[PDB]
């Protein structure tokens, strides 16, 4: 069992995503990923496709970690 998914790690993740304004109630994985990506947009994502892509990919990965932590619903 990796400490990376214990309630302390998951609770830090959950607090941080709430404080960042991206996590909410009854949210699906996809919705969280989209919300993270929207907040990650800025000068660099606009100017360079590779950075836009990095933003989306990391948002997706973070939303996946949130789902593992039981913070969002799976996609159906
Ligand atoms: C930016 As949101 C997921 O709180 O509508
Ligand atoms: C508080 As809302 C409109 O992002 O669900
Ligand atoms: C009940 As809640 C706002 O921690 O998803
Ligand atoms: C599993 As919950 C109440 O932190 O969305
Ligand atoms: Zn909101
Ligand atoms: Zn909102
Ligand atoms: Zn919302
Ligand atoms: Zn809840
Ligand atoms: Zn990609
Ligand atoms: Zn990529
Ligand atoms: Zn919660």
């Amino acid at each position: 069992l990796s400490p990376q998914y214990n309630w302390v790690a998951c609770g830090i993740l959950e607090g941080g995503l709430k404080a960042a304004g991206v996590l909410e109630e009854g949210q699906y994985n996809r919705e969280l990923a989209e919300a993270i990506a929207a907040k990650g947009e800025g000068f660099w994502t606009t100017q360079f496709p590779q950075i836009g892509d990095w933003n989306e990919d990391q948002a997706a990965a973070l939303a996946d970690r949130a789902q593992t932590c039981g913070l969002v619903k799976a996609d159906t």
